[PDB]
């Protein structure tokens, strides 16, 4: 489904629809996993396509601002999308 570099929303247990993007390709019958980074927290993390929504189709829909540590400056990041820290 997905590329490298792809930006999504990442959805986990805790947190809301994350914004994130792909940073490894996964190989390739897989480790059924994208790596994973996400944005403002410059956490990681891997995860199902299940869990994946991609960015733009469905920017709206969880592109809302969010009160929560790192979000509203994650959903910045694009903007700036393949920042590095």
């Amino acid at each position: 489904e997905y590329k490298c570099g792809d930006l999504v929303f990442a959805k986990m247990k805790g947190y809301p629809h994350w914004p994130a993007r792909i940073d490894e390709m996964p190989e390739a019958s897989t480790a059924n996993k994208y790596q994973v980074f996400f944005f403002g927290t410059h956490e990681t993390a891997f995860l199902g396509p299940k869990d994946l929504f991609p960015y733009e189709e469905s920017k709206e829909k969880f592109g809302k601002p969010n009160k929560r540590k790192g979000f509203s400056e994650g959903l910045w990041e694009i903007e700036n999308n393949p920042t590095v820290k």
